[PDB]
């Protein structure tokens, strides 16, 4: 008789599931006297809410659209107590999509020659002019100022602006209740404000935004990707990527001169991928040169866009291999997103694929790798970390119960992975607690606590493209960071006993 | 290490390659006539989802069955999985796998039946020969008489499968929770099972299992019954040895009528709601019929729905009973296990439970790639797992069926059986509709009649039929796969002529 008492059953039992538990992300980690008080309190908050959508059959908010979601998780421990904690660093973001729509409404539509109009499908568009109003060939434009002066309601006007450019005005999943009508949506979204985003000194301005407001939500560093192109100045004048590059490392040392306790940034080129493979040779030539020349400032190459109806990978394979073909051979780092997507044995989940042949240094998303376990084992043998934006799978059409996000079995075996939030301000997410809140929530189970957590965190700096001595030094920080947050949460909850 | 593309699609190739080896189906060699079928199916999936993908249009398979039920029917892969060869549905509930219009258009028109619109304002059906049912809740009325008083017998023939069936409206539409679908589907069971524990009407409606079954090229079934209470007219209930008897006695006449059906075996299971003592009898029950009707009765399963009742380990004294005899009896478990979304709580280790107890085949596990060393023992022990993605889906566990969480099980090869759950709830095929959406959702683009033939293979042999048994079934099976690969070329002008 295998089981003859209980007891018997219960350590066979117990052992299996512990075996389980230390294959999983943070699942090595062992917390102190301190870190137990505070996790045995995140432990019976997350079983409470758990337990009563289980018991008393209603929805698992944290699940459900952030639409609905955000203004609900905001009042409750767990969240207040992950807003408080250093998130290390977020390393998936899009430089046009990581500031506040309100400072966009706020400051850069309050600034001079900024005009607006209303395009053929009835969203509100903005950008700058120096010589007069630009050409009304699609739409009238108008002056903003006289806008809303004339508006008889600036708060009114203001509000109208920021909710006309949001996703979360309403809700996605409602709203536009396909990918490709989700899509569409987003793509206006960076239409609405390509033409202000672009003007050189609000640029300047909006990325200095970025590193205020992750600062703000305590992250230390972050990797921002960023086509660098076509910034223009109020007389026309159209810079090339290196200045935009030159212009970022610049805003950047500002900051960290200024705050000691914060990291700094770093910067991936991009292209979106509907371009032919003339315009992604060049990039690539681009690419290989500002790497040699901002060693620790430009880190490599990616291809943007939406995934599923645009140029594969494979696409612009001769384009992707020229730099490792040279006599000598040039190494030019790719962080390239993909399986971005649903399909699964199409030319879009098989990027997974050529990202792995190319050496990517991480994947974005990856959404499809739990269905390639061939792919799983190099990426796991390689160290490559998996960037996972959990809110932007959601909205953006990926998933709709957050519980079936395929990242959680990719943790569940401890694949690397560092959370991220990709494009923040475009649906007034926070830089980066909502993400980890609702990976905390969602992708890992009821008894994950506070290891998740802390393996989360310190991934984001170990996955980082930081040198040794950079990484060495950030992690020291993040440790302060993280001790003066446990001791400053057993206060706050009143858990010293 | 990519001098030319040469070498570059080689390693491509080499590394896809070993993922399609893997898989379900992947060390099948397919023969000439079946590689002519199979190109045309990979042809045809090719242009479903490259005009999905490219076009920007929804995917049809994976939305929810309502919508794609009349679209996936009049395309060719849909026409071949009908008629191909099914082997065997492991997984079905007995009063929920034949047709509504059979309960419509047969039972509610036998003498004795009654009707009422209870609190909630759906139909119940009952029979009663001792007098019109006392009106407790309801107002019971004759429906012979309410039939001929209508004024229009198609209408309310038609009103009432409309008022039973849940795909009458979209369920993810109609019932958009968890709690709400469940709530709807306990209500389907409220509404027949006056008139489907008639002893008549049961026996009957078991034969129609059958009959509908083999018409769906099914040759096999394997079903949960509670087997006990079956009623008479004149108020007589039956044990379940008496229900037991009464399905063997049903097979048996089937297979003699129809020597092309290898037959059917039975599950006794109980809802998951009682107190454990009374779930200790029905061990101790079935121990009893599995010693005396062995190769007719299986084992044992609980039922009802898994999330909010309770779990293996709150039964698990009466679960081990068996085992913990002097000598030790064998009872075989088919437990339902892991239908859920949840993650480390209760009803997700229902999976260790079900593995410790050395369950034959567990029931949905759509939480088991969420559990790494779960998995390895599956595989290790050959425990299939049954998928159900219509029911998955319409009851609340994912929505589009591209995520459907057995899609990364299929990749690594963890041993599946398809089947329908309870394909006469919301209009199913036995399996032709289940199977469909295997294909199109739960495997990839370029997999085709291999995969098929792994499931319809798996179906026979990971079936509880004896070792003498599945040959004989196996060899039946071969030949109908013969006839349907021969009619299948001409049926679709794929002779080359
Ligand atoms: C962007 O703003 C425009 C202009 O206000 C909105 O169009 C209006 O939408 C309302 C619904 O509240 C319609 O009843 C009106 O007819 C529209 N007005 C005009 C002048 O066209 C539009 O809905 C906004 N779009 C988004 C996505 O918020
Ligand atoms: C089952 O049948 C009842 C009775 O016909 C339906 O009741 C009707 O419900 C609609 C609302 O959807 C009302 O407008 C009607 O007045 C109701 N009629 C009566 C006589 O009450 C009920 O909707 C049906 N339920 C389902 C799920 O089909
Ligand atoms: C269910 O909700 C009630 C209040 O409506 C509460 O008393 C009870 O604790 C809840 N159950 C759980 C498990 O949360
Ligand atoms: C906008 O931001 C710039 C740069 O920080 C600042 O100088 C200016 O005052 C701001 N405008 C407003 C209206 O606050
Ligand atoms: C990828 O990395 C390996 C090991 O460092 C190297 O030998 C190879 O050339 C690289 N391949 C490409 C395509 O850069
Ligand atoms: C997309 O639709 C057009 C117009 O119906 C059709 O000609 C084209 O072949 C479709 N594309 C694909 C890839 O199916
Ligand atoms: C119902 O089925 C029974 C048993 O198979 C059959 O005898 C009877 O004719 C059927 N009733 C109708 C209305 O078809
Ligand atoms: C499970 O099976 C193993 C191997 O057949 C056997 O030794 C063991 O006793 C069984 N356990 C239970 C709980 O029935
Ligand atoms: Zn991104
Ligand atoms: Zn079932």
């Amino acid at each position: 008789v295998r089981f003859p008492t209980m007891d018997e059953y219960t350590n066979a039992r117990e052992e299996l599931i512990g075996s389980e538990q230390y294959l999983r992300v943070g699942g090595s980690i062992n917390l102190n006297n301190k870190e137990k008080k505070l996790n045995q309190f995140i432990l019976r908050e997350k079983r409470a809410i758990i337990e009563n959508s289980r018991l008393n059959k209603t929805q698992y908010i944290p699940a459900v659209s952030f639409f609905l979601s955000k203004s609900q998780m905001e009042s409750t421990p767990i969240f207040k107590i992950i807003k408080d904690m250093p998130k290390g660093a977020a390393l998936h973001l899009h430089d046009t999509a990581s500031a506040r729509i309100d400072w966009i409404v706020s400051n850069a539509t309050y600034r001079d020659h900024v005009y607006m109009c209303m395009d053929q499908d009835n969203f509100v568009r903005l950008t700058v002019s120096g010589t007069g109003p630009p050409a009304n060939s699609g739409c009238e434009w108008k002056l903003v100022e006289t806008e809303r002066a004339n508006s008889g309601d600036i708060a009114a006007f203001d509000h109208w602006l920021k909710s006309n450019i949001s996703l979360l005005t309403t809700d996605p999943l409602v709203t536009y209740p396909s990918l490709d009508k989700v899509w569409g949506r987003f793509d206006k979204h960076f239409s609405q404000l390509r033409g202000i985003i672009y003007h050189t000194p609000i640029r300047r301005d909006y990325y200095r935004q970025i590193l205020e407001e992750f600062r703000s939500d305590n992250v230390q560093y972050v990797e921002v990707r960023s086509s660098l192109s076509g910034y223009y100045d109020l007389d026309g004048t159209v810079h090339d990527p290196e200045y935009g590059l030159q212009l970022y490392k610049a805003v950047t040392e500002e900051f960290v001169r200024t705050y000691p306790d914060f990291s700094g940034a770093k910067i991936i080129k991009s292209t979106a991928r509907v371009k032919p493979n003339t315009d992604i040779f060049n990039d690539v030539k681009l690419s290989m040169d500002l790497y040699k020349r901002y060693p620790g400032f430009f880190l490599g190459f990616d291809l943007v866009a939406q995934e599923d109806p645009n140029t594969s990978l494979l696409g612009y394979i001769d384009s992707l291999l020229y730099p490792s073909r040279q006599n000598p051979p040039v190494s030019l780092p790719y962080y390239f997103h993909a399986g971005e997507t649903n399909w699964q044995g199409t030319e879009v989940d098989y990027n997974l694929v050529d990202a792995l042949l190319l050496n990517a240094t991480r994947i974005g998303h990856g959404f499809a790798l739990i269905k390639h376990p061939r792919v799983i084992e190099l990426v796991k043998s390689r160290g490559v970390a998996v960037e996972v934006n959990p809110v932007s799978n959601q909205l953006l059409g990926l998933v709709k119960d957050l519980r079936n996000h395929a990242a959680a079995p990719l943790l569940a075996q401890n694949v690397p992975v560092v959370i991220s939030s990709d494009d923040p301000g475009v649906w007034e997410a926070l830089p980066m607690s909502h993400d980890m809140y609702v990976a905390f929530m969602d992708l890992v189970g009821e008894d994950a606590g506070l290891d998740v957590l802390k393996q989360l965190v310190w991934n984001s700096i170990q996955y980082s493209s930081m040198n040794a001595t950079e990484k060495k030094t950030a992690l020291k920080l993040l440790q302060a960071k993280w001790n003066n947050f446990i001791n400053d949460s057993l206060i706050k909850w009143k858990l010293t006993n």
